[PDB]
């Protein structure tokens, strides 16, 4: 049942937390925020050059949060590796600690918060987001064992809620040779090799063996197979980790009390899409966009769907229609109870999106985060 007492669920679309020694079960929000660097070179989360980390889990929760992705990268999760940026002045506790360690204390004193942790494996390398959850030298096999080794240590903390098993499977190549091609993900297309469909349920299996009690987070693709892309007219312009698509038809294999859709979605500070000109009808176009991607699977079918990612500038620096994006799809979140997400990001340090936090890493963009709150009230 579980190691720490506790216990995740889904019923219907909900996530629940069932708490085996007082008995007792609640449905809980995901009102959340990505805290990133353990995946990038400084191998730990970003800001502790400018901030003491307990201050910076006090003040994700003092704005109402009450979860927190922590993507991370294949090296930071491996005894010894060493951080680069922190002040130790402002971070005393941490000296002599590797990246590791550190990671324990942080979801720890999270927990001590009631923060909720989702555990995002980013990136194989530091570098850069891979189309794939394997590369030349680093295998499925190997991937799977990392998450088998996280799920082993992370799954005694009592708030990590699980795994979000790869994040953004995508393309590199365009459709037609996307699908067969070998370099990029897909999903419906009967083949292992790069059938994301198939490797979240390999992959989920294999961590639920170890956490029985974690919920197992999958993403969509980029493209999925030609049937259902060429279904929809902007078929071919999901986000990385935004095709939802192929849920209908080649939905996930694993249990339903187990199992959580996170798709992504971006505006137009992290890519000019085609729907984004007023000339096909922004901003009023995007319900539709959205519900054909992914939005169908909690709607029409009533899995549980958790955006894992959505952000940009808000007009500070960026796009002016990003102002718009934002408004209506925190307008469509709400009127249609998706509830649970993760902004991107916590971090200023984003740097198509920036942050939830200026550039001093202490104060907020206060129209951005106002939008936002709408979801948390
Ligand atoms: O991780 C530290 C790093 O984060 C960067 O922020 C990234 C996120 O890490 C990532 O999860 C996500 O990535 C974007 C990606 O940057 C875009 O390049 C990509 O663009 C695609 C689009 O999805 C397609 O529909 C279109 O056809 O192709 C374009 C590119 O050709 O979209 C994905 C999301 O789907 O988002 C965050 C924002 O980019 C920070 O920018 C960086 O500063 C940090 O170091």
């Amino acid at each position: 049942q579980t190691p720490t007492g506790i216990y995740y669920e889904v019923r219907g679309d909900t996530i629940y937390m069932i708490n085996v020694t007082s008995g007792e079960e609640t449905p809980i929000h995901l009102f959340g925020v990505n805290w990133f660097g353990f995946e990038t070179p400084n191998h730990v989360v970003h800001g502790l050059w400018k901030r003491n980390w307990e201050d910076m889990l006090l003040q994700i929760k003092s704005l109402g949060f009450n979860a927190i992705r922590l993507p991370f990268c294949t090296e930071s999760v491996k005894p010894g590796t060493q951080p680069i940026g922190i002040d130790y002045s402002k971070n005393p506790d941490l000296r002599g600690l590797d990246s590791l360690q550190i990671m324990e204390k942080i979801i720890k004193k999270a927990g001590d918060l009631g923060i909720f942790v989702l555990l995002d494996y980013h990136r194989i390398g530091c570098t850069h987001i891979e189309p794939l959850w394997y590369t030349e030298d680093f295998s499925e096999e190997d991937f799977i064992n990392t998450w088998i080794e996280v799920a082993k240590r992370f799954g005694k903390y009592w708030n990590v809620i699980g795994a979000d098993l790869k994040n953004e499977p995508h393309s590199v190549t365009s459709p037609p040779a996307a699908y067969t091609d070998g370099t990029g993900a897909t999903w419906g297309m009967g083949n292992p090799a790069t059938d994301w469909n198939l490797a979240a349920e390999r992959i989920g299996k294999a961590i639920l063996k170890v956490a029985p009690h974690w919920l197992i987070f999958v993403e969509g693709t980029q493209f999925t197979n030609p049937k259902t892309d060429s279904s929809y007219k902007w078929g071919y312009n999901a986000w990385w980790g935004g095709n939802l698509m192929a849920v209908k038809d080649y939905p996930v294999n694993l249990p339903r009390n187990k199992l959580v859709y996170s798709p992504h979605v971006f505006g137009p500070d992290v890519y000019n899409q085609p729907y984004f000109g007023p000339a096909k009808g922004f901003p009023d176009n995007l319900p539709d966009i959205w519900y054909h991607h992914f939005g169908y699977v909690k709607l029409e079918l009533g899995y549980s769907v958790v955006i894992g990612e959505f952000g940009g500038k808000y007009g500070h620096g960026g796009d002016p229609r990003d102002v718009i994006w934002q408004n209506k799809l925190v307008d469509w979140m709400i009127e249609n109870k998706f509830c649970d997400f993760f902004y991107w990001s916590w971090n200023p340090d984003s740097g198509d999106t920036g942050g939830i936090l200026q550039d001093d890493w202490t104060t907020i963009w206060e129209d951005k985060y106002n939008n936002l709150k709408r979801l948390m009230d």
